[PDB]
């Protein structure tokens, strides 16, 4: 982990009444407002990917912002599922939106003094869209959201299938148990592209990054993974175009040709957005 000695990183056990279990949370206090760092598709139950692969905590130490790294939620898309993943034996239903928007913030407010409002949600790949959705539906809690190499049009064309494939490949989770068949409204409800009107209306400050190239931490190798990576960039470009078309004016769109879908670049983006977050959240 990059949470080396000196950094006041705590490991909290936060009860989730909705999921009937305790959720581990890596936390670094540094102010009433916090940056929620969401993990990727293969989120582990011991440490958040951000701490494993980047010096995120150190980079935000003394930034005037607390850093919250929830642990776990493999292939959960940080959303509330319809039912336990049907196939891999999950014995409970993922309710990560409920955890992130109600249970965890309530806990941190009562015990740490972290404000449940005026925070930033930052996600990458799997959680890229999650961050924008959290901000779309919970503007008070998240006036700021960043998506790094996110899947921003999950309900469109190949996306439901690609997402289902990724989830199955990551812990054997079932996308159908999450948002039902692709025709289910849950897919559009959790589609950043479809929810752009919300982001515009709430004047959400959005930071959207997308690299390009394969292989990467996004995947790569074979033709299917290559298609996914290519679709990811194109969809991010369409998201930017649609956001603009819909009246959006508070976004930062970073599409550097040499940017990659990797922790080094996602970390670079996290650092680059620090000043932006500080100004928006503590300005």
């Amino acid at each position: 982990m990059f949470s080396r000695p000196g950094l006041p990183v705590e490991y909290l056990q936060v009860p989730s009444a909705s999921m009937g279990r305790d959720i581990k949370v890596q936390f670094q206090g540094g102010g009433p407002h916090a940056v929620y760092l969401l993990d990727g598709l293969r989120a582990q139950d011991d440490y958040n990917g951000w701490d494993i692969n980047t010096p995120a905590f150190e980079e935000y130490y003394q930034s005037g912002l607390s850093v919250i790294m929830p642990v776990g939620g493999q292939s959960s898309f940080y959303t509330d599922w319809y039912q336990p993943s049907q196939s891999n034996g999950q014995n409970y239903t993922y309710k990560w939106e409920t955890f992130l928007t109600r249970e965890m913030p309530a806990w941190l407010q009562a015990n740490k003094g972290v404000s449940p409002t005026g925070n930033a949600a930052v996600g990458l790949s799997m959680s890229g869209g999650s961050a924008l959705i959290l901000a779309a539906y919970y503007p008070q809690q998240f006036p700021y959201a960043a998506s790094l190499s996110g899947f921003l049009n999950p309900s469109e064309s190949w996306w439901p299938t690609l997402i289902g494939l990724a989830m199955n490949d990551s812990g054997g989770y079932n996308a159908n148990s999450m948002w039902g068949p692709s025709s289910d409204p849950a897919w559009k409800r959790n589609d950043p592209m479809v929810q752009i009107p919300r982001l515009v209306a709430n004047n959400t400050r959005i930071w959207v990054y997308c690299g390009n190239g394969t292989p990467s931490d996004l995947g790569g190798d074979n033709i299917p993974a290559k298609f996914l990576e290519g679709l990811t960039l194109r969809t991010n470009q369409t998201f930017r175009d649609t956001y603009a078309a819909d009246g959006g004016r508070n976004g930062v769109f970073n599409f550097p040709p040499n940017g990659t879908h990797s922790w080094p670049y996602w970390n670079e983006q996290l650092v680059a957005m620090k000043a932006d977050i500080q100004h928006v959240l503590n300005g």
